[PDB]
């Protein structure tokens, strides 16, 4: 959106460290580890003083604020509660830093200093807390607000020190580095995930990627119209693209960050701008939500932005495939019979299962890249939120090594994913009559006979989809809004290809 | 719909008056009044010798027609029963107006004489009965039969003369002066709201408003187009219409009958020619309804039309906000962000909630006239007919003076209407996390969350708001079709204003 | 599809009759009949002996498949049960001819031999049998795979012989002749229908009468557009066709098999290419089954060419009404009145009520032909499904011989149809008080009411009306797609009329 | 619950005064006010010092709490904002009441001091201000955990001090009396409304009523079965019952406050335990909230909880009617004609509107007390819901003068209610082929056939209706439950009738 946080690490004693706020963690009573205890001391007993009269628990994510302390250059010492178990989990580690982000943000300090080193998170060193803890902080900045005539009062907070211990300084650096590189990537996702459908259409983002090839003289850029998807043979794709005003577009991103005999890996992203369904329309109640059906093409934007910033060695390639889903007198019938640019014929049968007759093409089009692998990511099944619901992306593909990668990688991200199988009895779902491939179905298993759909078009490469359809937003309340994943897994999955 | 029915207030003696019908009013269980007593005696105690045999149980409405009687001048006498009761409610005193109209019609009498001012109503002296008579005569004789191959016979009564003692006869005609006019208006709204929408268009209603002016020369009118409204910013009005082929209009009618000191009064009407949902389309079961969408602007119409005959000393402005509502490929969808013409960016969560959308950005447009008074006319929520039915309309507004005196107005009129709150708590309902207002706040209180909506435009000025959808038209039955309310509640408010 | 299956008959014996298969019926519990009795004797008992082991039972299409048996000069011989009873009835009839052909065409013969004149068929001499037995297998072959990439192998089976009694073979060669040509009218009505709707529209269905007057010279064909159809005043067809891009055709095909002093008979087919129901719109679920809404304009396609085949001496004229039904921001409003060819004013109350305004048109364009009879054939109500189900076809009328005639047909067809009530009572369900008839009637007897409203614009003449809606394709499972019916009973209708 | 919170109002200075934590107002961007002032002088300037930090803005709510400052005798002080305004509106009254509660709640301090009496609020004097304050405190206190297996740590906050002038502190006093009484009513009715309905079933309740009359010696009750209730004829009550294993109660509580000679006031309280509509069954989504459906009963004993407390000179007469709605086997049909105490006979069409089955029964009983006002309250019509939404209750009655009293009241306590019309136009929705009254008038205008059906019962005395179908309780998020609401109002109805 604009960001700007600088996070520091530094190896300084916290009770001479000037700040605006010193934050330390306080265990359920009190406790106190090694950095409270020695705040403690220099204050001659005060922070024990206070925390004896009760007010703090010390259950995670409860705090106490204290003004000026004797004899410590901090402003203000902010006391978080870390709850009683040794070791905190992502979930509460994650809820610690969302509050103590949350009292920063309402004062009026410049500076805030994270005294946190103390805590220990199950299975995560300084790298691997460091990589939480900061991009929690900077996605916990994210604003948007630009169609907002009242805009939001700008934070005093501009910087966020983080205090380690020489020994781990280096790990926590390397970790706050990829974790901003990864915010900053979540940013551009969100903003382009929560843009009204008027404004954020396929012609909009080609000229967004165009701008991005403008930041990263690293990145190049080709944007192909309709006139050359029909070139390319690409009839599904153009078939649901048809009935709308809007023309589609088809977005080709390449960074070549390693040797030129590389193989590149590919990501393919859904960009339906907006998904009324077509002929078979969608109820009324809801529908605005389908402004975030380009998610998947966003989060490819997103990675490639923490890719370009990282300056990872690998080769990476982004395929977004735009277009607008409208009914109108000219639009797809269900029934239509398309050939696809594989040259396989698809009997559309029902509209709204638009998203795999774009991402088919775009399939097709990436054996050109001879890839290492290639994951499509799309807000694709509403039946995956029935199977996974909204904490877990659905994950399948044609290989095992690649499925186990993004595994390991949404786990090491806290952006967890979860395999559905593509066993071939299921295939036989998708028989149609009249053609070579139904587009779906039918109402069991929605979310795999999706993906048994697109692995017709997978063949020749190792390949894998995400179904983001639960994950890639937040449907109501004060949150409602993009979420930027599954940037955290798709770049951790890059970094770890570039070792 | 041409009428031309003469209505004329007399004096003379019901026994000797020459006449196809002379009408007289028979009680429950009670002596004849004082008009049915003379001509009873006129004739020897026929009449009196008829009730006797009991076939007239002298119920409301009831009827018995009697042929030639001695000494007479009128070719028949109509005895209409008058109930019990000493005095008659507002609905009785319609019901037996009804009853007398309904015998006449099916008669060849070319003219007929009412000696009912022995009736008494509730509440209503001369001028207030002889209102409510006139209007449910003028307005009982409404045909529309445009598109019938067959059309009605015509009727032989061309002559209608209300009996009235000498002392309230200049009562009784400025009732009958003030009820024909109302009846002509309303006769204006029911041909336009009963047209078909494929002929009602945007564009008809402008070449309507400017043969308005050709017939009256103290009316002037100005029709605006897309190009216009686009010049003065007017995007939610702009969105509603961007779906259809039909082009949108906002008509501007304005009438200066007092001095140009007097600050006007503005009627603003929702004129969706036809209402189909848009991309969140509505059910097909009743949606030829959605033809009567345009009646809060023919109200403006036949109110224009009743004030033009009346010549009444006011300064009257009228803006008729006119679209239609149509799925398409360059629709407005669901989650599209919009500026208004007030600079307040909107939300479109729903493309069914449009007539908000083309009247926001008229009342922001009324400013310009430094109005006294500000009152939006719509068939907006069906919400409205869960809250108050299809007899009583909803009425809120920023104003407690102009709501009060529109409530007095439909209680004088017999086209009541009824205030619901526009508490401040009600307004966190149209809350948007993407935009300053989102156009729908859910399930509960529709009414008022549209009317919350419709006066963060009207703030500048004495506003007041009439939700119609319940009133404006009868959904089946032999009386399907539009009423022409609320064009007597506005008349009489204007009256009152004009005093 | 191309056909080319070569049906002979021959009164030669079958014991001595050199073919690829010869097939022989085995009766459940009774002994063989005279042709398989003889076959046996041939053989020296080896088909006794083989059925004494008991693997077929006899009932009605069950099979055992024998290779070379002693001194035939058949390479295989085919058993199939006919039951206990000594009469089949017609249900069982074609379930016997059906096991035969699936037998048949899994074996690489290239020619098969019937001796099954044994069979006895409940009221069906030998003409009426043959034209069952024929109409089966040739129907039987039809194929459907043009959007197939991997097509079906071809058949090896090339010819099909009837043995037959020298004193029926006459007849047997006249039903076989006939029944051949309705099978081809039947293969042409079900490839039509079975297109997609992206390539069966209305100017391809126009494209495709020209070419069946190049292949039939006798055939003269007109086709009129939108302009001509605005000349001759359609305005419902023409409201039905303004949502679409799709232009509308109306198709005029004359036959002139008679003397020119004789009266033609038309057939009037709804050629809805695609119904998405408008902006009544449909929902989603099996909306892909309305590409069969134009299969009332197919079978008179096939109607034609079974006809054009036989060289019928008869006048025949078909009128083909063809438009696609979309939603779009030109479409039709529920609410519009239109007017017909006829001068009658419709109210399109549901503009899912599609097919029976272009009927009505093309019912009054019948007139200037002075017909004899006129047939119009429509997948007109889901109602009619609910009446009479998927196995009867819905029959209305305006004359009492003419509905007998088609009936008998159909029972000597086996494509049976079924007569519902046109009293007078029904028609005030359509009517409307803004014009002169509404195209719906509400959910009671709705396969009446539209045989009503259609009713009055056939008053000139003998007319008759056929519901396919339910009989002229099979919704699911593997033998989804087109049935050819009603051709069966039309030509038959034909057939007598020409003799 | 238990409740117990001691609340003192006390004269004494600020500054002076030991407490645990001493609250004061901060506004944003104006000088603090007198106590405030008073306070900062006494610390020499420190609460001025820290305010200029910035971290307090002054919004309505927002907090800043500081430990022991110079010179005080309070351990703590709790800033909290009061916005920009000069006077509050009720509602920002409340919201800054609330926040200080939720700060105190989490702190181990064991009282608290609040200097407030310098906040304006609209319309409000000492005594109001006071009313609406401790209300809110009271009613926040409240805890509902009886099948928690984890129960709440019990508070430390034991007292609350509201500090006034010496001028205003009778008037505090007496306000701050009065809102506990009324905050311990509500207690009672929302433990009432929380129960699950398998524990607190007719039978229940009217074992409830015996311990309120066991804990206040004014109190009567008497508790009918279903023998006397046939005895009396209650042939409707009885008819919702008998679906129900459960059998119905009328629990009649009588209070005589007043010389015997004054007319009671009667209040009827509809108590369906549980609703699940019986042969016309609800749905299943959200049914669990229809435990709420005897919360119109359960406000009856909160009103007497409080008017008990307060021992008001009044006499009052409290008629529950209870029973619980079920499908079985011997449940009421639709079309069921029952014959009701009154002697009208009412055709029951839809078993779910049973509510006003079970009060009219009750309407007619309370005629023997010859009341001088009947108030019914129930949770009657979700059409109440989406007319007013979830704050402002419904309210209807035959008298207007009842009907202003009780709108006043309601606006004093901040628990508003909105009249609805009763028209006479309304009555005939009810009209009945076959019985007097029909229980419904079908989907227009719900709320008020609803009032109008009751007000048959209620001829004989002034009468008003209040509908909570939508301010009763809340439906989901961490504040499921019942509110209490409409205690307040009916309170301060009974306080004013009592002077
Ligand atoms: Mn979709
Ligand atoms: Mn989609
Ligand atoms: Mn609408
Ligand atoms: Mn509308
Ligand atoms: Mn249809
Ligand atoms: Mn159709
Ligand atoms: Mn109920
Ligand atoms: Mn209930
Ligand atoms: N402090
Ligand atoms: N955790
Ligand atoms: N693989
Ligand atoms: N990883
Ligand atoms: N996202
Ligand atoms: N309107
Ligand atoms: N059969
Ligand atoms: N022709
Ligand atoms: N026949
Ligand atoms: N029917
Ligand atoms: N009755
Ligand atoms: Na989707």
């Amino acid at each position: 959106f604009q960001g700007g946080m600088e996070f520091l690490v530094k190896s300084v004693r916290p009770e001479t460290l000037k700040t605006a706020t010193l934050v330390l963690a306080v265990g359920e009573g009190r406790k106190l580890g090694a950095s409270a205890k020695a705040v403690d001391d220099a204050t001659g007993g005060a922070i024990s003083a206070v925390l004896k009269r009760g007010d703090l628990a010390g259950k995670v994510g409860q705090t106490l604020l204290l003004q000026s302390l004797p004899n410590l250059k901090a402003e203000r010492v902010l006391l978080v509660g870390a709850g009683k178990e040794r070791e905190l989990g992502d979930r509460q580690y994650r809820k610690l830093a969302s509050a103590v982000l949350s009292t920063l943000k309402g004062l009026a300090g410049a500076d805030a200093a994270l005294a946190l080193g103390d805590l220990a998170v199950k299975g995560r060193g300084a790298h691997a807390k460091a990589r939480l803890l900061v991009e929690t902080l900077a996605d916990g900045l994210y604003v948007f607000d630009r169609y907002k005539s009242q805009k939001a009062e700008p934070l005093k907070l501009k910087k966020l020190t983080l205090l380690a211990d020489k020994a781990d300084s280096a790990a926590v650096e390397q970790g706050s580095k990829e974790a901003q590189a990864i915010a900053n990537g979540m940013a551009l996702t969100r903003d382009l995930g929560n843009l009204p459908p008027n404004v954020c259409h396929p012609t909009f983002l080609g000229e967004q990627a165009k701008g991005l090839a403008k930041e990263f003289k690293s990145l190049k850029v080709e944007v192909l119209d309709e006139k050359k998807l029909r070139e390319l043979g690409m009839g599904s794709f153009l078939a649901v693209a048809q009935g709308s005003d809007q023309p589609p577009r088809l977005i080709i991103l390449q960074y070549n960050g390693a040797k030129k005999d590389q193989a590149p890996h590919v990501l393919v992203g859904k960009g339906i701008t907006f998904d009324t369904g077509g002929i078979s329309l969608k109820p009324g109640l809801g529908m605005d939500e389908m402004k975030f059906d380009m998610c998947g093409a966003a989060s490819v934007f997103g990675t490639f932005r923490a890719v370009l910033e990282l300056q990872l060695p690998i080769n990476l390639v982004g395929l977004l495939a735009c277009a607008e889903n409208m009914p109108s007198g000219g639009a797809t019938r269900p029934g239509d019979i398309v050939t696809t640019m594989s040259g396989q014929t698809v009997e559309i049968l029902n509209t709204d299962a638009e998203g795999r007759l774009v991402l088919c093409d775009a399939l097709t089009y990436a054996e050109r890249f001879k890839p290492q692998s290639v994951i499509d990511i799309a807000t694709l099944t509403g039946a995956c939120i029935v199977a996974l619901g909204s904490n877990t992306s659905g994950l399948m593909g044609n290989n095992e090594a690649l499925v186990r990668q993004l595994l390991k990688a949404g786990e090491f991200a806290d952006d967890r994913a979860w395999q559905l199988p593509l066993f071939d009895e299921y295939q036989e779902q998708l028989d149609s009559p009249f053609a070579d491939i139904a587009n779906i179905g039918g109402p069991k298993a929605g979310t795999i006979t999706a993906g048994c759909f697109l692995s017709r078009f997978a063949k020749k490469y190792h390949w894998a989809h995400l179904d983001i359809a639960g994950t890639a937003w937040i449907s109501g309340g004060k949150d409602k809004g993009a979420t930027g994943r599954p940037v955290p897994l798709l770049t951790q999955y890059l970094l770890e290809r570039a070792k």
